[PDB]
């Protein structure tokens, strides 16, 4: 399992920086990766140290049309991601013993023991109202945002906000990436 956390931080998560600081992303397959809607890539990002162009962006909204913290972004390389779409479930789901995976310039390659990730849905995220969020109780920090909230060889929420106290995720579902 902590294999499996190894696997995606070496061929999936990725150090980026936007015009909004420091982010970790994920790919998840082709030249489709995911970010928080917050990291703001505009046309370009920055992949590692190289300037990568964006060919599209979409930020995803719920059926109401209400944010969901969430942006898919395709990127203009010759690179390809490994296909990890098996490895989201194709429904929101809770975890026991979550790891969170972090893969900042400022935090590279750091696992953060979140713990359980249970149901929270609606979240207002410094005045930006959210759904189908998760929450997990551990004091998650700056820094962090991105990071890929895993259990079980599965990919579950893209790590988005905490209080202090707690932290939240989005999560992520299959049918997000067709
Ligand atoms: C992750 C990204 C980051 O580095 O912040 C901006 C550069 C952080 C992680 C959070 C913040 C402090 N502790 C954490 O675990 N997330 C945020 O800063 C994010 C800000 C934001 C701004 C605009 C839209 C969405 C999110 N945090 C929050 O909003 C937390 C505030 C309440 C709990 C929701």
């Amino acid at each position: 399992s902590l294999d499996f956390a190894l696997s995606l931080l070496r061929r999936n998560v990725r150090q980026v920086q936007t015009d909004q600081g420091h982010f970790t992303m994920l790919g998840v397959r082709d030249r489709l990766a995911v970010l928080p809607r917050h990291s703001q890539p505009g046309k370009t990002i920055w992949i590692e140290h190289k300037l990568v162009n964006i060919l599209d962006a979409v930020e995803l909204v719920d059926e109401q049309g209400v944010n969901l913290e969430l942006t898919l972004i395709t990127l203009d390389t010759n690179e390809k991601f490994r296909d990890i779409t098996k490895f989201i479930p194709e429904n929101i789901s809770t975890a026991s013993d979550a790891t969170l995976v972090i893969n900042t310039e400022h935090m590279p390659s750091m696992f953060v023991p979140v713990g359980d990730v249970v149901q929270y849905g609606f979240l207002n995220l410094s005045g930006k109202p959210t759904h189908r969020t998760m929450m997990y109780n551990f004091p998650t920090k700056a820094g962090q945002c991105g990071g890929v909230v895993t259990s079980v060889g599965k990919v579950i929420g893209i790590h988005i906000g905490g209080n202090g106290r707690q932290g939240f995720c989005a999560g992520l579902k299959r049918s997000y990436f067709a």
